[PDB]
């Protein structure tokens, strides 16, 4: 929107993303990037 919420992953594409956060992890993260698993978390 504003750079306002960013996925951690760097490798991440810059375009547009879920703005999805892990209630354990305040990094940012995708709905697709969890398929990939390249954040690997906790629980997941
Ligand atoms: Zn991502
Ligand atoms: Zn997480």
């Amino acid at each position: 929107g504003g750079s306002g919420q960013h996925c951690q992953v760097e490798h991440c594409r810059q375009r547009d993303f879920l703005p999805f956060v892990c209630d354990d992890c305040s990094g940012i993260f995708c709905l697709e990037h969890r398929s990939r698993e390249s954040h690997g978390c906790p629980e997941v």
